């Protein structure tokens, strides 16, 4: 009713729009949109990293719903669309579960689907709370190292990150709760922190991350390596700030609580 020709440039945006009941108002999505089934059919596809400005104009959108993470790449092109009077919105980059709920409401208010956004927030809370509640009442206080990059320097995720908020919701401890955002850490530093679980978020196969760990000097000692608590996750998938965050949280849960 409010916007009739929406272009959505990041999959989380697209998922939220569909859950608000306005998927039929979307004329374009990005080349990497994968949800729901057949989302790309009957739509224009845009490469958010290499946006075709003329093709965007040609699609005649009244709303382009982008993401804060894209200001520095897509922004270069979208500035033109905005000048032509197309409404261009950058949904904030959520780095927690509560901030994800925030964007549900923001997009709801933007598209006059406030009732639907409330329902979407409530249902998502329900699913999340179910995973949180599935954590065994008695458990050993476990320290988790999140490896978010590995070459040539290893990076972890400390406080103010999506991975950290997930840990806290799952009542686990972040080995590096003393740092903020994404920071490089030395091998010596990780060994000293002695995490009970290592989780790589780079989307590598488990066997590949296991082989890297084996080639790291000194890692032999670590709690996690001795107890074979070495896991991998696709960080971009599990931390996707959309309506299916409960599934991502569940993945992390099953790596922490075997």
């Amino acid at each position: 009713k409010k916007y009739h020709r929406i272009i959505s440039l990041i999959p989380s945006n697209t998922e939220i729009l569909y859950r608000l009941g306005i998927g039929e108002d979307i004329v374009g999505v990005s080349t990497v949109d994968d949800y729901p089934k057949d989302v790309k059919k009957g739509k224009k596809q845009f490469d958010a990293m290499n946006l075709n400005k003329e093709e965007l104009i040609k699609a005649k959108p009244d709303l382009i719903l982008a993401h804060e993470s894209q200001k520095n790449s897509a922004g270069k092109v979208l500035k033109s669309l905005k000048d032509k009077g197309v409404k261009v919105v950058y949904v904030k980059d959520a780095q927690s579960i509560d901030e994800t709920y925030d964007t549900f409401k923001s997009i709801g208010q933007l598209t006059d689907r406030e009732k639907q956004a409330k329902e979407l927030v409530d249902e998502t809370k329900h699913n999340v709370d179910k995973i949180i509640n599935s954590v065994p009442k008695h458990h050993k206080k476990q320290e988790v190292f999140m490896e978010v990059s590995s070459k040539p320097d290893i990076y972890t995720a400390g406080k103010d990150t999506f991975f950290n908020d997930m840990l806290e919701k799952l009542d686990a401890k972040n080995s590096f709760d003393d740092v903020k955002g994404w920071k490089s850490v030395s091998k010596e530093s990780i060994i000293k922190r002695n995490p009970d679980i290592l989780i790589s978020t780079e989307g590598k196969s488990k066997s590949d991350y296991i082989e890297m760990i084996k080639k790291r000097g000194g890692f032999d000692k670590i709690n996690a390596v001795k107890n074979t608590r070495i896991e991998t996750v696709d960080g971009d998938e599990v931390s996707r700030p959309g309506p299916r965050i409960d599934e991502g949280l569940k993945d992390l849960r099953d790596d922490i609580y075997k």
